[PDB]
């Protein structure tokens, strides 16, 4: 184990002395494995193309022998596999001894191979080397599936994870496939991508040494973005990192990825139509249907189905709480007496942490309880939140005490938040130069990716999650 | 001035009790100003489309009057401009006084307009309102050109800049066009974009409360990118923010934007052609040729012509020094007396800051004097660097002391920097290398610096929407 190492190290020195470079400078490929597969998969069993000479590379993942006239390797690259069939009859002996060269090879080794394509007798697609040259050696024991999963080194050595586990590589592709989708989605709808400062002055604190000033890592991207709208970029967005300095767990990472866009002269039906479009067209683009399975209770429980077929419910938060709790407060002052009702509900009905007793805090727990877990079979919108809960959203045309806010929910997890902005000052300076009627919108990216890759931890959607040593 | 503001506020509280909402809820536009021009730009001077009723919104950038049946305005939207022509004849009197309405309107006001297309007699493209509403008001005196440039309020208030200076918004669109093009270029070549931490443990420091632990802000993306290569993602990049906790000025911001990719089984030739394909194609994508104008010494001075037509010159650094300084140094132990030979040059030749006189430091200096400013009529590659300056590149095949690094220069500024990685754990994360890192080529970019050359700027603050500015 540590012995495996020193022996490989010793081995590497001995090939340097024997006059070999175990880390040569360049081996020139002809083909990647995925290209080799598409071309020769449709070959026939036993078939050889002896007139085809190919230079290929990859990592050795299995090795096995069969008489020292015969040698077998699994070779991987780009998350696709083929077989190395080393036959003594084809081995160019002018370069070296058949068995002396092939007993050198170990699981993990990156090799260059020069040979021809073919299937074996059983129908297993293969490269037949005339020559095999080490490109880079694996000095450690490469572990096995079971070895990891479930282990913490999936995260501390994600490279091992990407090699051994076929499914984690697929997860990370999907996340990129999702982001590209999003970006192109906006771009088609005339939006405009921009970067704004990570660092500010409004909670992660860092010190700019020169300026002797404390700097502030962004929690959001709203403000610079709203200000660009004043600047007269009517459609603008940022896909980027934000930060929370809190606890670290399986739902909690120091840097999340957010997207936020602003949309001048865009109202409520507009934002909804967008959110409904985005998700129906994302999910379809990934899976070919609007229907997917998600393990809400983990892998040790069942999957449930989620129908991203539009349109989706819209649930007014106060209407649906009056309805169910069967008291009334539409009373668009939600304080004093109306605090008592809500407080009385919290204890009367089952329970829940009061928290510091703010009506907006009360309100949240009551939608958390009675609404957020309404629909699991589909994504839906909680809607027309009170002003008290939402200090930045323009007033509801008709309904007093109320906004035109929209949140999107999937399995009781928030995913999309949006509203038409409160443009009447009566950054706070920018607002005085005129901000037109505007719709803003923030997506949770990692969470969305958790759904579409069917993960229950965020570490499983972020390549290098932050980990206590 | 702060009274204008007092009057506008006053005006605003006055519309409310007059029974208006001067920040209404929804106006519903039929058309955008770019759409309006595109559509009606091929009209005939004088031609009116009175039947055709459009809605539209826009900021007011200008106001005149003409005897009070007439009122004129400039409206701007999405970096485009049109003329407002408010004629009493067409005014719809049900809604309010023609006079009373168009007198509230100030410069910097966002308005809904209902009206029809038509060119004037002069053939100036116009919107002719029958009704005009206030959406949101400029409560402040909106400055003009002259007003800003050359001011810090181009930065500390980037909206004003975006509105008034059409040549600034031109510029930040071009930033975006470039990064889109880069993104598209890697993608079309089978590269895979990814995201790595901005915070780590290895110079901006920030405490993490609940771990009672100091985190650090990333300076490059190279390390976790290489790891991804060992994980068998073979073509990989990130486009994103790196940081320096160093001094701020017109070359320096705490937040830069870099793109870095690794590419497996890629050599020097591969890296070179990459770079010459990219620059040549980027420039042709933006401008229509390979020839662009840059103002190296500023707008106050003359411009130069830079030709991005490939191929470009490859200048082997040590070689060119030996050829210019007419001394001979390599002697692939670049230390002791080799240092001296360089120091004497540094002394004998003009001079130059030694710095703490390190060999690699001495070598960097030499290159800035004798090479880096050789070409200004085209981009060229400084090439085959010492291992001593480049501790992370593979050795040259045949030339001792050297590497197969390439580093690109436009007008003596560093723009691109690539090299095949040193994969042998015994000539040097240091873990992962021991799992086998295939032969590989890495490459980094200065997005900002590149946007500068292509947006003809000399200041980084003219290419980053919100430069970090003394508070």
């Amino acid at each position: 184990p540590r012995l495996y190492f020193e022996n490989r190290s010793k081995f590497i020195q001995d090939q340097k002395d024997k006059g070999i470079n175990p880390y040569p400078h360049k081996f020139e490929r002809t083909i990647s494995i995925p290209e080799f597969i598409e071309k020769y998969k449709d070959l026939g069993n036993g078939e050889h193309l002896e007139d085809t000479i190919l230079n290929i590379t990859g990592r050795i993942m299995r090795v096995s022998a069969s008489g020292q006239k015969l040698r077998f390797f699994d070779l991987v690259g780009d998350g696709e596999k083929i077989q190395v069939l080393a036959n003594y009859s084809f081995h160019n002996h002018e370069k070296g001894n058949f068995a002396e060269c092939y007993d050198k090879i170990r699981r993990g080794d990156i090799v260059g191979i020069v040979g021809f394509p073919g299937k074996s007798k059983k129908g297993e697609l293969s490269i037949f080397p005339k020559e095999t040259i080490l490109l880079s050696a694996c000095l450690h024991m490469l572990p096995m599936k079971y070895g990891l999963k479930d282990t913490e080194i999936r995260y501390r050595q994600r490279y091992l994870d990407l090699l051994i586990n076929e499914s984690s590589r697929h997860t990370f592709v999907t996340r990129t496939k999702i982001i590209n989708f999003l970006r192109n989605f906006l771009n088609e709808r005339g939006f405009f991508e921009v970067e704004t400062p990570m660092m500010n002055l409004i909670p992660f604190i860092t010190h700019h040494n020169d300026l002797d000033l404390d700097l502030y890592l962004r929690i959001a991207t709203e403000l610079p973005l709203k200000m660009l709208i004043v600047g007269g970029i009517d459609k603008v967005y940022e896909i980027g990192k934000v930060f929370r300095n809190e606890g670290i767990d399986n739902t909690h990472n120091p840097e999340f990825t957010s997207c936020e866009f602003y949309w001048a002269y865009a109202d409520y039906n507009d934002l909804i139509k967008w959110s409904e479009d985005f998700f129906s067209q994302l999910v379809y683009h990934l899976f070919g249907t609007y229907k997917i399975s998600y393990n809400k209770d983990g892998p040790e429980n069942q999957p449930i189905e989620i129908d991203f077929t539009p349109p989706y419910p819209k649930v007014s938060i106060v209407e649906e709480i009056e309805k169910v709790t069967n008291t009334i407060l539409e009373q668009p002052f939600d304080s004093n007496e109306t605090i008592e009702k809500m407080i009385n509900i919290i204890k009367e009905h089952k329970i829940e942490l009061p928290n510091p007793p703010t009506a907006a805090k009360l309100l949240d727990q009551l939608a958390s309880h009675f609404i957020e877990n309404k629909y699991n079979d589909k994504p839906f919108f909680i809607v027309e939140h009170p002003q008290i809960m939402s200090p930045l959203a323009k007033y509801h045309r008709t309904k007093p005490g109320l906004t035109e806010r929209l949140e999107m929910f999937i399995c009781g997890k928030e995913v999309l938040n949006a509203y038409t902005e409160l443009n009447d000052p009566f950054f706070c300076t920018s607002l005085e130069y005129g901000l037109p009627p505007t719709g803003g919108l923030g997506l949770g990216i990692d969470r969305i990716t958790m759904f579409l890759t069917n993960k229950n931890s965020i570490k499983d959607v972020i390549l290098f999650p932050t980990m206590r040593p």
